[PDB]
């Protein structure tokens, strides 16, 4: 496994425009068009993300482009956030894939925001982490993707990837 491998699994595949768990319109690998609820918006969204008239509609090399782009996005908005910095600096490489993933799912913002659960980790203190990341809306509105990802900061392994 790898970052690639995990987004994957926790994001799917779709060609088409579709909506986001909080019901926004995305595209491939959970690539976010807008939060607007029109149709309209997104396509001219998409239109600009791909640079050709898709109408709704891409290709799986388009796909994996915006992935490409994202996940450098993703951790090169960790390594300029004072707050995120340090806590991805101190982390092994399968705990950097969470940290990553979390980043990649709700912002920089989204993640900078877990103060207390971030503290812990600096601390390498697993378990309390764990259950001070789980008292979040994060978890409550995505249970089965928050616990995978939790299970991996509380053991820098792979396991919660490899059933899937």
């Amino acid at each position: 496994m790898n970052i690639f491998e995990m987004l994957r699994i926790d994001e799917g595949l779709r060609l088409k425009i579709y909506k986001d768990t909080e019901g926004y319109y995305t595209i491939g690998i959970g690539h976010l068009l807008t939060k607007s609820p029109s149709l309209n918006a997104a396509k001219s969204e998409l239109d600009k993300a791909i640079g050709r008239n898709c109408n709704g509609v891409i290709t799986k090399d388009e796909a994996e482009k915006l992935f490409n782009q994202d996940v450098d996005a993703a951790v090169r908005g960790i390594l300029r956030n004072a707050k995120l910095k340090p806590v991805y600096d101190s982390l092994d490489a399968v705990r950097r894939c969470a940290l990553i993933n979390m980043v990649f799912q709700m912002g920089e913002t989204g993640v900078a925001g877990f103060t207390n659960s971030l503290r812990m980790l600096q601390q390498k203190r697993w378990d309390e982490a764990a259950v001070n990341l789980a008292k979040s809306r994060w978890y409550n509105q995505t249970p089965n993707r928050a616990k995978r990802v939790i299970t991996t900061f509380r053991t820098g392994t792979w396991d919660a990837y490899k059933n899937l």
